[PDB]
């Protein structure tokens, strides 16, 4: 069986997760939706619609009452077209992050770093823990993100070249249990070499203990040797969720940089403008609660 | 065809050009659906549509409607629907005013002639950008599809499949609109003999139209058939009207001047009146 600590180290991750994680987004409100040429300025945008070209999705929304409105994105002319889901996302994502920093907040073990380090993990891991929820409301069969009355639907070998989409197949075909997406999220929220943590040898010890938790909850209680490899599996997922991350924030600065729609909380975790709680006032605050 | 039947022909089909606006471009800040009673749901059952907006970048918003769970969910798209019905009637009310005939009536049975003939016009136009194949009004950019015995049931969708499988003429059409306008036995219209005569005109008019360019055995009594069917279409307005008196009073909805015109005589009219003394 699991060690004590580790029962208790579960135990405080799948509570962080139920208090934190809005399985069905009811409190995902007041969004927008849409609405009802230099050399080398023209090779930024042609480099733009080379990053939104496979993350095309459809949006649905369910009424109350039955109703369904249904939001079919345009087909990519040249020009404003193509971000006209972007602010939508936009305040998807903020509110993901939101439920992230709170889960964050709610851990001991991070509760007892410096708040400096707190920033840099959150800034470091946001979009990747904000992916692994959003794994465990995709469904496969029909290529869509279920998120309570929200939907987005994608628009198949060709899909699975995005490295975005072929993680959420892969690992949705892992079948992981709640306690494994937990410390799976642990594993990348404590990770020792994100850019600016100073205390990397006590970052590098909690990730260690979450990693060989997840090792002896797999080992226990699924059936070997049929699941002989999956923790390493699971490992292997966050490395390429980890690229992934870089790959995203580098396409998310050339979109924001010709056409502005992050929101503030965003620009802070992304980098888009002296000290690191002076350049991370937002986040620092909502730490802070 | 006379040179005054040519003349009054030409006159409508360019008050329909200029009043007619096909494409919907300045069809805009509608209502849309948000983000006793056993008779009023007898009346929206079968006249259910799903409405899609197609954005001038390639986008394309559906709304597909509630199923109804005898609530006010019934009723969501009725606001966008007023709003619709409200630019299609000041389109009608522009092309009666650009008609001569018309024109020179006096004010008081204008109203009237209005009054009884806004929704048949607007009937008619709409049967114009009916997609039969489809059962879709395809208004620009606002499409309404409707969500087939059950359906040719109600009278008001079996006079469309009925009309468009005429396969009328522009010219016809119009002056189906014409006829329509000028019915002498409104309520309120003084002027009876007079307007009879006009309305007598189109009817000759058609007529002769109808023979001088459809020698096909398809085309057989299809004077008589128009005019059965603007006889069906005045009876569908009568129960429109009822519908949406109904309706109204279980649930307010409609624009002030689909009030007037439906009846929700100058002094109490106050839209139209404006409307009617502004020039073209
Ligand atoms: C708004 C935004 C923009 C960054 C630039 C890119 C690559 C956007 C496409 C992102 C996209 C279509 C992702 C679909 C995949 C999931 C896995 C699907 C659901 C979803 C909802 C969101 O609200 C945000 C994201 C990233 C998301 O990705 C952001 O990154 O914020
Ligand atoms: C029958 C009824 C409403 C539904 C009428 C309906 C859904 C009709 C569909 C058929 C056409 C033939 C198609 C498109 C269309 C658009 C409109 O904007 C208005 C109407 C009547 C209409 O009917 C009574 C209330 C009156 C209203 C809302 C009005 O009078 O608005």
């Amino acid at each position: 069986g699991l060690t004590e600590e580790q029962r208790m180290m579960i135990r405080e991750l799948m509570d962080a997760q139920m208090k934190t994680f809005d399985t069905t987004f009811s409190h995902f409100k007041n969004f927008r939706l849409p609405g009802v040429p230099s050399r080398e300025e023209a090779a930024k945008w042609s480099q733009v619609r080379k990053d939104l070209c496979s993350l095309k999705v459809s949006l649905q929304l369910r009424g109350e009452d039955g109703s369904v409105w249904n939001y079919k994105p345009p087909a990519d002319s040249g020009g404003k077209e193509i971000f006209s889901l972007l602010p939508h996302m936009a305040d998807m994502s903020t509110y993901m992050f939101k439920g992230i920093i709170s889960f964050a907040k709610v851990i001991s073990y991070f509760r007892d770093l410096p708040i400096e380090d707190q920033i840099s993990l959150l800034k470091g891991a946001a979009f990747e823990l904000c992916q692994l929820r959003f794994n465990t409301v995709f469904n496969a069969e029909t290529g869509t993100w279920e998120c309570g009355r929200l939907s987005y639907c994608l628009e198949f070998q060709q899909l699975l070249l995005e490295p975005m989409l072929k993680f959420h197949y892969m690992l949705k075909k892992l079948q992981l249990h709640e306690e494994e997406y937990v410390l799976m999220q642990a594993i990348s929220l404590f990770s020792p070499d994100r850019p600016g943590v100073l205390q990397h040898r006590v970052v590098d010890q909690l990730q260690e203990q979450f990693a060989i938790t997840l090792k002896s909850y797999i080992e226990c209680n699924r059936p070997q040797p049929a699941h002989r490899f999956l923790f390493l599996k699971i490992m292997a997922m966050l490395t390429e969720l980890r690229s992934i991350n870089a790959q995203h924030t580098q396409r998310l600065l050339r979109i924001q940089d010709i056409h502005p729609f992050a929101t503030p909380l965003m620009q802070e975790l992304f980098g888009i403008t002296s000290s690191l709680t002076e350049r991370h006032k937002i986040l620092h605050r909502l730490l802070q609660e």
